[PDB]
């Protein structure tokens, strides 16, 4: 057994990164529960809502083919052929596939399914790249694209008087490509000229806030860092006696998270933030912690997720998910969700346009060149109340929430919002406080 | 069965025309002998010849997996996923493609096997397009382009004194994107003006040269016309009592050839084609004659086309191949070989380069990245003593012979060598005759 496979009338595509990019040789590394097992989840609990869901897809079934990323493109790239086994002779008919976490294996898997016109839709890529419609027409991302992230950041930039910026990326992908995006819509708007761009892969951290200071003029850092990157940047700048100097203005990888801020609070006062507006899914929350081993089978991985979860093989006891003390949730998963819901929702308008009772042969051609007009012109409330639609590109338009770190008032203590990013700038300077 | 499977230590994948493209809805046509099933057989022969040459692959025995491409660009696509089988799970380990007759079908395939790091190599695609060795760098092709045998032509038409020359390109891949490669290498070469572009898809073909003596400076009219178009386009311009007047420069789907000149001797007098340097195999003739029913069960297309060839059902008899009085062989088939003879010097140079006894794991890695490397590198006397090579982008060197048709004396009626294209030009204008 390679995958999870539910049948269903209709079957939708799964690519999770359940494993980690294991070693040089080693194809799939260790299991990563936030990222892989926790967004694999739900999308099996969001297909189980819409299974339940009288008012929508009422006598269409969908069905799963989850497939394990292993972080690697080559590796998803043969993982993806199977939703194409079809094709080749209990039959399974793919209709779309829930694109994966990591825009370089994204890329990788809309490659062979733009070529079967299998429309697909991101949770997680988020890479700029992909926003042509062109070389990549059949992928659509229920999140927003870091250039609306990046045209964001400028026009908070842009605002606050700041022509002299400077820019902190994560050396991979998210973070280049990111970087890049501000960099040239910095070109094309009004030029903040860039002091330094300095890409980091804690000496060597305490290289970067002294490569910085060298451009003492750059007031404001733009990071496009990953988690642990952030939280070794700053207290790299704490040690560097750097208190209320530096200008943070953190990517969606910062957020309103706490964690890179324990002890780091004095330096951090007053970063700007820009997390996409998200919102989390109450009935999915109940739903991860009541899998046992016993009742759990569906999910080809638990077993192996459980004996990393609690560290144990000995392991005898299903009750044991109170054991959480020391890890908690996982975001994201209202977007994973809504991408199954996307196509849900596409499936079922689908429907009602071309159908007889249910799943007729005159839609049955496995032509998502019509369903992929359908994902586009999908528009509804998603799973936490935050609209699901996309643009011509195929992106979901970003609409954000700009947050600012404040220590001074016991009546400020954390992010506060100080403004949005539907499209237009919102921005509130009286409420901000470095 | 759907396909040819010889098995192999390695296996070479085949896609061949067998159908002609059926019609709306329905996926495969007729059977198409000269172009199907000779082809198809031609690989066969090549790799039985590889096959028991005790001094190219010594140790290791080349399998076979030929498939029909049906003339058609999504079904060869589909049909191409066999040659990846083996990437999920006797398992068959594809190391390279004959790549297909069409370049429309050629390009959908070119980019799975571009995916999957599967080498290619073409028998019959000439289509410019493919000389994109960074959108096809897995693909190579024993034909040359038809961009040489255009700068060919232009250099016949700049040698002869004419700057006022007409286009007459049959509508379809090859007619079009030829003839444009001639429109592009007048312009970028001395602009001799092209008059008017004749895009004929034999009333119509009589409104044809009416429009063609439309300008009738236009002295000249550049031919890419399918086999029958030419005569149609002859008995058209005799009709319209214009002999001598007109004066064609003929594709190399003209060559040679004395059936579409069948009657249309007068006012084919003098017209110039470009055959490809090209000769017949000499033991293959005695092959494929040789196949009966009995004992060429090996393809699993020929009792379809023993049904056809003969026109029969009663068809009770193996001997019958000797009727072929109204029938002869089939062209190119000195390409077909090449490429399969292309691949299993590559394989050889492989070979002897990284083994050990024969086959070994160091190689085995279905990696056509080095395979490709060899592929390019791979400069040997081909099935008929023309040499077999490629440029950096992949296509075979364009060499050529062009041709005169004369009428003149009973010591010059029929195709005189006027030439030859190996790159530069060679022309002799004594020689030459209208």
């Amino acid at each position: 057994p390679h995958s999870i496979r539910i049948e269903g009338d209709v079957t939708l595509g799964g690519l999770f990164p359940v494993h980690a990019k294991g070693p040089s040789g080693v194809p799939c590394g260790d299991i990563k529960r936030e990222n892989g097992i926790h967004r694999l989840e739900a999308m099996l609990y969001a297909l189980d809502q819409i299974n339940s869901d009288p008012n929508l897809l009422p006598n269409v079934t969908l069905g799963a083919r989850i497939l394990d990323t292993c972080s690697r493109d080559t590796y998803a790239l043969e993982q993806s052929l199977t939703f194409v086994q079809a094709l080749i002779q209990k039959p399974e008919k793919v209709v779309g596939v829930i694109g994966a976490s990591g825009s370089s294996v994204s890329i990788m898997v809309a490659n062979i399914l733009r070529l079967f016109q299998i429309p697909q839709i991101s949770y997680a890529s988020t890479a700029p790249e992909l926003s042509d419609d062109r070389r990549y027409d059949f992928f659509s991302r229920v999140v927003p694209p870091d250039s609306f992230q990046a045209q964001a950041m400028v026009d908070i930039v842009k605002a606050l008087g700041w022509n002299y910026v400077s820019t902190l990326a994560s050396e991979g992908s998210y973070g280049e490509k990111g970087v890049e995006s501000f960099t040239q819509i910095s070109k094309e708007a009004g030029g903040l000229c860039i002091a330094q761009s300095v890409r980091i892969p804690t000496i060597d951290f305490d290289r970067i806030i002294k490569q910085l200071l060298d451009t003492p003029n750059s007031r404001a850092v733009v990071i496009f860092a990953n988690d642990e990157d952030i939280k070794q940047i700053l207290a790299a700048a704490k040690r560097a006696d750097q208190v209320g100097h530096f200008l943070w203005v953190g990517s969606d990888s910062w957020g309103s998270k706490i964690n890179p801020l324990h002890q780091h609070e004095d330096i951090a006062e007053g970063a700007i933030t820009i997390q996409p507006k998200r919102a989390t899914v109450e009935g999915f929350d109940a739903y991860f912690t009541s899998r046992t081993l016993e009742n759990n089978r569906r999910n080809v991985w638990f077993a192996e997720y459980w004996e990393e979860n609690f560290n144990c093989k000995k392991c005898t006891g299903q009750e044991r998910i109170g054991k959480d003390s020391n890890y908690e949730q996982e975001g994201k998963v209202q977007f994973v969700i809504d991408a199954v819901y996307a196509m849900a929702h596409a499936l079922h308008h689908m429907n009602k346009d071309l159908c007889y009772r249910g799943v007729c042969p005159e839609m049955e051609q496995a032509g998502g060149k019509k369903l992929l007009k359908y994902i586009r012109h999908v528009n509804f409330n998603g799973s936490a109340g935050t609209p699901v639609m996309f643009n011509k590109n195929g992106d979901a338009p970003g609409r954000y929430d700009i947050f600012q770190y404040q220590t001074t008032n016991t009546t400020n203590p954390g992010y506060r919002l100080i403004g949005q990013w539907t499209d237009e700038l919102q921005l509130n300077i009286e409420d901000m406080q470095w």
